[PDB]
């Protein structure tokens, strides 16, 4: 058994030669010699079973992962664990390696127009393809944007996503959320569970403004503060945008504030090529039904040079799960089935 920081990897015979790369709330992770494709690969160690929510979001993951094949989406290539559920104790998800990601990135590098037109490119291609499978991601953000030497870009971590289900949306005025707060739509702090595809709109719009300028556009430091954040650069919604919001709560909380103008994107983002601007308006939208949708976004003069909708492909089918009721026991036979295939035969 390597070991690499105070960790048992019980990853052989096939991986070898383990660099540690880093570890978070998710577990750890490695890189590591594939002894059977002659290649370096990252594999995560993920210890699961005492958590019903970490066993919920290696499943999303799994699951997703497993179905989606897609270039700017990474796969699961392998998954190593023990023969029965008795001794297994963690599950390692092998997946190709990538050299950085978008948040380390955008702290150490200036992209030139040509770099965010691509990287743009590829995130809405990936989420072309999500969104096809009526599925939402639920956290894009630059860390979950993963990027090789020569800039091919792949979306990961499904460990938040959901099958959408825009007709029970509607939640009451500040419903707690767990999607990282800077990406948040204003609508999750007022009335949705995000649960439809304009959540992701606004994430990407986010992430656009953040490769204009390399700083998030919305830097809240806490729940409600994300709102002002957003209110303080969009300005105070129209009245028909405000008629949409039922709920009194939210709607009042709204009406309760002084009159903002709305900063103009070309003062905030002086340098930046106006098609990407306008792009960033349409996707920056209050009205989530006014948000511009994935196809349409890459429909937008400023992806003119790649847009090809025959080479933008989509899910074979919509996705489906067989669940957030079930114990962290049921999930581990759920993760046990669903890794069965990467076992001898
Ligand atoms: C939050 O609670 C939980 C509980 C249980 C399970 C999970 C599950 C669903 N969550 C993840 O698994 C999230 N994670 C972590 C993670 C770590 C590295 C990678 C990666 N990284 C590089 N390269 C690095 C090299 C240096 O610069 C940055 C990129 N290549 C390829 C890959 Cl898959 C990808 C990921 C990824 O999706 C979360």
């Amino acid at each position: 058994p390597e070991m690499v920081r105070g960790q048992v990897f019980d990853v052989g015979p096939r991986y070898t030669n383990l660099s540690y790369i880093g570890e978070g709330a998710y577990g750890m992770v490695c890189s590591a010699y594939d002894n059977v494709n002659k290649v370096r690969v990252a594999i995560k160690k993920i210890s699961p079973f005492e958590h019903q929510t970490y066993c919920q979001r290696t499943l999303r993951e799994i699951k997703i992962l497993l179905r989606f094949r897609h270039e700017n989406i990474i796969g699961i290539n392998d998954i190593i664990r023990a023969p029965t559920i008795e001794q297994m104790k963690d599950v390692y998800i092998v997946q190709d390696l990538m050299e950085t990601d978008l948040y380390k990135l955008l702290k150490t590098q200036h992209l030139s127009n040509d770099h965010i037109c691509y990287f743009l490119y590829q995130i809405l291609r990936g989420l072309k393809y999500i969104h096809s499978a009526n599925v939402l991601h639920r956290d894009l953000k630059p860390s979950n944007l993963l990027l090789n030497t020569t800039c091919d870009l792949k979306i990961c971590d499904f460990g938040l996503a959901r099958v959408a289900d825009p007709d029970h949306d509607h939640t009451g005025f500040l419903t707690e959320y767990v999607a990282t707060r800077w990406y948040r739509a204003p609508e999750i702090m007022l009335n949705s569970k995000g649960y439809t595809k304009s959540i992701d709109i606004w994430s990407v719009g986010c992430i656009l403004a953040e490769m204009l300028s390399n700083r998030p556009i919305f830097p809240g430091k806490h729940y409600l503060d994300q709102l002002n954040h957003i209110l303080g650069i969009l300005g105070s919604p129209s009245q028909e945008d405000l008629n949409c919001i039922i709920n009194l709560k939210a709607r009042n909380y709204l009406l309760s504030l002084p009159h903002k103008n709305k900063v103009p994107w070309n003062r905030l983002f002086p340098n930046a090529d106006s098609k990407a601007l306008d792009l960033l308006d349409k996707m920056l939208t209050f009205n989530p039904h006014k948000r511009i949708e994935v196809e349409q976004a890459l429909a937008h003069p400023y992806l003119e040079q790649y847009y090809d909708p025959s080479d933008e492909p989509i899910a074979e089918a919509p996705f489906k799960f067989d669940l957030d009721d079930l114990p962290k026991e049921k999930l581990k036979e759920l993760i046990f089935e669903e890794t069965a295939r990467f076992q001898p035969g």
